């Protein structure tokens, strides 16, 4: 089946969520696009863009190395598409901004509005961790911005129930 995705919790019309891993929901639901919290030179050395990494067992380093060599970086709050691997068709690699490492937090809705070029989306909650942004500012921007069928995979229950009653407020 298509974009199989069970459990979740609809927010809004288009913004669904789960107390999931990422890498995990992926392998299951194998969705059209899995979104990749990336940096500006697709090195994935820890995190969510580590493990996405490791599940394809390097093959997305080396294909974001040879994007990177014929394109150059990417900007924060951009994107680029490239294969999904084993975890989906596509993966939508979007660049949040890293607040820990003085980067504006504005980007955070720039980086979301990728999303909307793709009808239906996997994706983690950008720019958490440690990455520094306020997860529940990350959620508003995430709502506010998103058009298309976001579900996105928090793998924290603790934060997941703080983002929900957030939400409900
Ligand atoms: C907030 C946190 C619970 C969340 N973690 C995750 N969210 C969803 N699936 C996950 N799998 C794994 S794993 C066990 O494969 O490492 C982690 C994880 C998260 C969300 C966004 C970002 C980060 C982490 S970061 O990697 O610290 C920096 C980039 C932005």
């Amino acid at each position: 089946e298509v974009n199989s995705f069970s459990g979740y919790l609809k927010l809004t019309d288009n913004v669904y969520i789960k107390n999931a891993d990422i890498v995990e929901e992926a392998k299951k639901v194998k969705p059209t696009v899995v979104v990749n919290a990336a940096n500006v030179y697709l090195k994935h050395g820890g995190g969510v863009a580590g493990a996405l990494n490791k599940a394809t067992n390097n093959a997305m380093q080396v294909e974001s190395d040879d994007y990177i060599a014929t394109n150059g970086p990417l900007k924060v709050g951009g994107s680029c598409v490239l294969s999904g691997h084993n975890l989906a068709k596509h993966c939508l690699h979007v660049v949040g901004p890293n607040v820990n490492k003085g980067e504006d937090i504005q980007l955070l809705k720039s980086a979301y509005e990728n999303f909307n070029q793709h009808e239906v989306l996997l994706a983690p909650l950008l720019s958490a961790g440690i990455f520094g942004a306020d997860p529940i500012h990350s959620l508003r921007v995430c709502v506010d911005t998103v058009r298309t069928n976001v579900y996105l995979a928090v793998f924290d229950k603790n934060l997941y129930d703080k983002l929900v009653s957030s939400f409900l407020e």
